[PDB]
């Protein structure tokens, strides 16, 4: 089912966010 993609994409954002 394509709706797990969105979660991943967002995760790395936070990486970008707090390093």
């Amino acid at each position: 089912f394509l709706s797990l993609i969105p979660h991943a994409i967002n995760a790395v954002s936070t990486l970008v966010h707090h390093f």
